[PDB]
């Protein structure tokens, strides 16, 4: 099944972008909602500081879930490198526990339990001082 693997290869690469994309936006937001904290500092607006900054910590778990994922995305395409050279399917236990995080993220969340089905097949298978990251945000802005 060399065949496969280079149809594959396309779709995580094509999920790849899509999470590329993700996160560009998430940072174009990140942008906005910085200065708005700002603007709320500087008139003194507490509760709208504390709040926009919840929505910041949210962003940046939000984005680091991502390249996570682009990282297990990678893991995976590298198993696609490997199983060029090795001579048939083989079970690569790696490709398996990279698509196993994977098919839990939104976005990719549909397509990836479907890909891992297709390789399962005949191959391959307190947060309660997190009340203080916001105060840390805040003055680190």
């Amino acid at each position: 099944p060399k065949e496969l693997v280079n149809e594959w290869s396309l779709k995580i690469r094509k999920e790849m972008r899509v999470v590329d994309r993700q996160i560009r936006d998430i940072q174009r937001e990140e942008e906005k909602v910085k200065r708005s904290v700002k603007d709320a500092a500087k008139k003194g607006q507490k509760d709208v500081c504390i709040v926009l900054a919840k929505e910041m910590i949210r962003s940046r778990k939000a984005v680091s879930k991502l390249y996570a994922s682009k990282a297990h995305m990678n893991s995976v395409l590298m198993g696609m490198k490997n199983q060029l050279a090795v001579l048939s399917l083989q079970k690569s236990t790696e490709v398996m526990k990279a698509m196993q995080s994977l098919v839990k993220i939104p976005e990719i969340q549909a397509t990836m339990r479907e890909l891992s089905k297709e390789m399962m097949k005949a191959g391959i298978i307190m947060e309660e001082e997190a009340e203080m990251e916001i105060d840390r945000i805040l003055f680190e802005i």
